[PDB]
């Protein structure tokens, strides 16, 4: 599992459950082609995203729904959503932990690179 | 001045000086058009970028390019960039202020959102 | 101003307002003595702390009761107060802005040391 | 395992390792009373603290060794330490994890609580 994402809700306390995010991979032409998508589990993760085949060299980027999640606990928050958009595997492969921590007007976004 | 970016450095408790980036309005068409841009001075501040009246309500996204200032400071970043998105003025003008925090693999972002 | 706090709202995008504060510096016998204290502003700031002939080196701990802002505003916190704990003028007199991003069940902060 | 400690560094994207931290807690008499102590895995995790038995309501706060931390890495930092103060257990037990991300100039601590 070389690319799993973990959400916080900062306000309550807990994981973010039933995150949405959708997955995108830079084409050859510029383009962000979309690479994979899905929601958090009850413990605030997304695994299964791709494997080490599937996950070739390249620039990512992951949209993390979070206004549809502030907005289901009835709070309108800043941001549209919260995007990581990063180099993988450049070096060779890696396991990137992503996470972010949510508030309605902030949010922060960590990667751990592991090398495995 | 209702659009304000500061950005700082939590590597070495300072200022993000000399940082670009630009700033684009959501176009109907649902592409992202170019709007304001400049670098951050050397309070870590980016000022004058729109004026209240050409900063009407829609979907602005400030992207800050993080990894080019991690670069000249000759350390290994995570990120392309960072993103801010957001739907400005969601009933009437406010005055924004987006303050970025810059680690190499990790950055925070706030608004401070005032009348 | 050799030493400043800014306090902000990640819940609702704004400075906290009213937050009180005090600032301890370390004892040659470890005890920590009362050395200054305010509430922030309304634009979540707290200025006149100290002045430089009064601010030498040393350790300082600045205690932010975040508690009491969460109560007043009736969200849960977790946290019972932030502290910040730092040696100051490590070589010689720099200026401190210490900035504090609150969440009921987070927080950051970070310094800015400039010249 | 009622309370975990979880710290990364945000300067090369990994766990921080070796991370000293003391747990106190608050005694009768107003005096931080030395409640435990650990270092951080390889994986940037301190398990085992306490146990659900030994872990009673009161006032805790966990002070991570942040500054040996950063010094063994050749960088000065801003903080002496990182320092978690919290009432656990005041509505019956719960499960805490504490989360530090650390930079030489910064750092934020974000705690999940969840009901077990
Ligand atoms: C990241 O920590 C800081 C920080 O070190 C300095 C900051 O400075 C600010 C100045 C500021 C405003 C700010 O929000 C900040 C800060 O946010 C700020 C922050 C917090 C920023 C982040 C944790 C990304 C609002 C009020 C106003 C009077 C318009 O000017
Ligand atoms: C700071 O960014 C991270 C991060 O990169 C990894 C994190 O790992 C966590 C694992 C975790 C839990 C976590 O809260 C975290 C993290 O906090 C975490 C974070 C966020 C930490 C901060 C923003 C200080 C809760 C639930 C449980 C199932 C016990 O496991």
């Amino acid at each position: 599992c070389p690319l799993m994402v973990k959400v916080l809700d900062a306000v309550r306390g807990s994981p973010a459950i039933n995150v949405a995010m959708h997955v995108f991979r830079k084409a050859a032409d510029d383009t962000w082609e979309p690479f994979a998508s899905g929601k958090t589990s009850e413990s605030g993760e997304l695994h299964g995203l791709t494997t080490e085949e599937e996950f070739v060299e390249g620039i990512y980027k992951v949209e993390i729904d979070t206004k549809s999640y502030w907005k289901a606990l009835g709070i309108s928050p800043f941001h549209e959503h919260a995007e990581v958009v990063f180099t993988a595997n450049d070096s060779g492969p890696r396991r990137y932990t992503i996470a972010a921590l949510l508030s309605p007007y902030s949010y922060s976004t960590t990667a751990v690179v592991t090398n495995p």
